[PDB]
RNA sequence: GGCUUUUGACCUUUAUGAA
RNA sequence: UUCAUAAAGGUCAAAAGCC
């Protein structure tokens, strides 16, 4: 049955029935991503005289994260490109790369090698960062939709584990205040935001499948009018972290931690020390002025120039009101009608 | 306890692109 | 050598479903 009419109890079945990957599904969406990279790789930039080269592709989004919903999660593929030699480069000329891989995507399915359908771009966008479009081939037995955007190779060949060197986030944090952009910049450090959820505890992931699910069916209702998605990610991570750090815990009161945790977002001042932190004084000052705006100020642990929370207290308001609404349904309840109980969380300093 | 899936960790190999 | 995408082999773990 649907999410809104699944009692506590059921929570970890329904995620199984419905929101884990099947073995076709993530396989085919493989083969896809494969097929896009060969392309990148092999066919795509071969038209040059002087040689732009893709350093790597990299799967980002909830597919290299291992967070995706079965049959609804696309392909998010950052491509790397040598010539992009800095953020300020990456700004203006992601427009050239991206309409010259939209050429040769297009030259290659008239070549019958596979079908492209690119979005509906109603907004003008005045100069998008991603390649949107859905793929067809002989080969695949479903269509699969891809995000793809070109980037300039910031952290350069990144070990896992290894923080970056704070002068990349120097750099990073002067072209944004240059042309007041921030947050503009977090594909360069997708790896890092891959990294940031990869290894995590299985049942965590599972958790933020369901948030995603919720999220998602709360936008049947309000549009796009809510926060970003990534935002909610962020907030499951942080609820595990201050209420369970555990491996096995109840699904049922992780989430209604999540609610709550919604409902409180005037009090959301949510950063992480995994990949910088307040040693250098620039990027300090900066992490330092994120966390003086107006909340919830949810800083992805990626980006000190990337606010997740959105900055739009509607988009929040929406939310809670879905949050309140569903804290009412049986998800967060016992059997004999009691709410499961949010987690005590931990104050985090 | 048994079966399986999903999610990673570690060690190898191939194709491809890069440094 | 390293990094990336897919595939192949091996080991280890986590969670889940079913019995
Ligand atoms: N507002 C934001 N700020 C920074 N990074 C963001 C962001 N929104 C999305 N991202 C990054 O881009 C990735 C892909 O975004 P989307 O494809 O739109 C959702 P997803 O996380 O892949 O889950 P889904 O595609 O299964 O719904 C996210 O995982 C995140 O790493
Ligand atoms: N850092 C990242 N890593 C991986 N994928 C990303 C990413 N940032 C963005 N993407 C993907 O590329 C898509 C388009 O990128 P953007 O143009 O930045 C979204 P947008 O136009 O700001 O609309 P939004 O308001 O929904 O975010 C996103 O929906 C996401 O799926
Ligand atoms: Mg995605
Ligand atoms: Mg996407
Ligand atoms: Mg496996
Ligand atoms: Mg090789």
């Amino acid at each position: 049955m649907e999410l809104r009419h699944t009692p506590a109890r059921d929570l970890d079945k329904f995620i199984e029935d419905h929101l884990l990957p099947n073995t076709c599904f993530r396989t085919q969406v493989k083969e896809a991503i494969d097929i896009v990279c060969r392309f990148l790789k092999e066919r795509c930039f071969q038209g040059t005289a002087d040689p732009v080269r893709v350093s790597k592709v990299v799967k980002g989004g909830s597919s290299g994260k291992g967070t995706t919903l079965r049959g609804r999660s696309d392909a998010d593929l950052v491509v790397f490109l040598t010539k992009l030699t800095s953020f300020e480069d990456q700004l203006r000329r992601r427009g050239e790369f991206i309409q010259e891989i939209r050429r040769q995507l297009e030259a290659c399915q008239r070549e019958q090698k596979f079908k492209v359908t690119f979005e509906v771009q109603s907004p003008r966008r005045e100069n998008p960062r991603a390649l949107s479009f859905v793929l067809s081939s002989p080969q695949l037995q479903q269509e699969v939709e891809f995000d793809v955007l070109p980037a300039f190779d910031a952290l350069g060949q990144w070990t896992p584990g290894y923080k970056p060197n704070p002068e990349i986030y120097v750099q990073l944090i002067k072209e944004c205040k240059s042309r007041g952009k921030e947050g503009e910049f977090s594909t360069c450090f997708t790896e890092l935001q891959r990294d940031f959820l990869r290894n995590r505890p299985t049942k965590l992931k599972s958790l933020i499948r369901l948030v995603k699910h919720w999220y998602q069916t709360c936008k049947k209702t309000h549009g796009n009018k809510l926060p970003p998605q990534y935002a909610l990610e962020l907030l499951t991570v942080y609820a595990w972290e201050q209420g369970s750090r555990k491996t096995d815990f109840s699904t049922a009161q992780g989430f209604q931690t999540v609610l709550e945790l919604v409902l409180k977002h005037q009090k959301l001042c949510i950063f992480w020390e995994a990949y910088y932190d307040f040693t250098n004084p620039v990027v300090g000052r900066c992490m330092l002025q994120q966390l003086k705006k107006p909340r919830p100020v949810i800083l992805d642990p990626a980006d000190p120039t990337g606010n997740v929370g959105g900055g739009d207290t509607h988009s929040w308001q929406r939310l809670a009101q879905e949050a309140r609404v569903w804290l009412g349904y049986p998800c967060c309840k016992n059997l004999d009608g009691s709410l499961v109980g949010a987690w005590t969380m931990l104050q985090k300093i």
